[PDB]
Parts: structure tokens; sequence; C-alpha cells
């Protein structure tokens, strides 16, 4: 599997509740839920760069497959865990180990869809992106 391209939001579901569960507070659960973000993203060998592009902010995963790393989530819920990505087959795991149960997510790709659950205290968030090919700065 190579996830490598740019991707464009197609839905968001469940995305407040998401963000409720993570303790986001109500207005920025607001502002949060109107972004439809980009995902801009290299697979470089097993070394994965994934960009969330949007106005309100632009957050950067940039972390090698297999390897528990630092995540610095100021400004999304104000905490940090440390994370490890996974291949699970064509699937690609995520744990973030930290103050919240069960949190991480699982993307994997459908024809020209990027798929992308998230998931804290069994609450689910999916989102799907399509690939285009317009890109601009
Ligand atoms: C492979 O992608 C992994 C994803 C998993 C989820 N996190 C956290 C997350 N931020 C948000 C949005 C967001 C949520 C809360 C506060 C501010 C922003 C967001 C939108 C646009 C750019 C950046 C962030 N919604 O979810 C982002 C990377």
């Amino acid at each position: 599997v190579d996830f490598t391209g740019y991707w464009k939001m197609l839905v968001n579901e469940n995305f407040e509740e998401y963000l409720r569960a993570l303790d986001v507070n109500v207005a920025l659960r607001k502002i949060a839920n109107l972004l439809k973000p980009d995902k801009e993203i290299v697979q470089d060998g097993d070394h994965m760069i994934i960009r969330t592009l949007s106005t309100f902010r632009n957050y950067i995963m940039d972390f090698q497959v297999g390897k528990e790393f630092e995540e610095d989530l100021t400004g999304i819920d104000d905490r940090k865990c440390m994370t490890t990505v996974s291949w699970d087959g064509d699937k690609l795991q995520c744990v973030q180990k930290g103050e919240k149960e069960g949190r991480g997510w699982t993307q994997w790709i459908e024809g020209d869809e990027l798929h992308l659950e998230m998931r804290v205290e069994g609450v689910v968030c999916k989102q799907v992106f399509k690939k285009v090919q317009h890109h601009h700065h």
C-alpha cells in the first residue's frame, strides 16, 4: 500500500462527539467542525509525513512506522501522547498512549478514497478523502 498523494475531505462523520470526548470546549468544537482539511501525504520507505492542512492550522505528523514518538497535541486537545504508527496489513494503525483511553486511528485506501477512522473512549469519527491533483502552495 502507498498513501502518497494529495487528498481532499469529502465527509467527516461524528467529529463533534469525538471532540467532545477529548474534552474540547464547546466553542472550539464549533470552529473545528467547520474545517475541511486537505491531507498531503508522502510515504518514503518507512518514513511517513502526513500533513493535515487548513486555514485554522496545519498539523504535521512526521514519523517512522513502528517507532514510538512524542506527539504534541497542543492546540488540538492540549495534550501530549506517546504515539506509535504500525502497519496492520494494508491498513495504518495508530495508538496514542496518554490520558485518554482507547485513543487512536486507522487509515486505509479504497480506490481513490482515503479512509480515516479516529477513536477515543469508544467514540468513533469517520472521515473520507478523495484523491485530487490540483496542488497550490
Ligand atoms: C492521519 O491523520 C491523523 C489525524 C488524526 C486527528 N488528528 C487530530 C485532529 N485535528 C483535527 C482538527 C482540529 C481539532 C481540534 C482543534 C483544532 C483542530 C484539525 C483541522 C485542520 C487541521 C488540523 C486539525 N481533527 O482531528 C489530526 C491528524
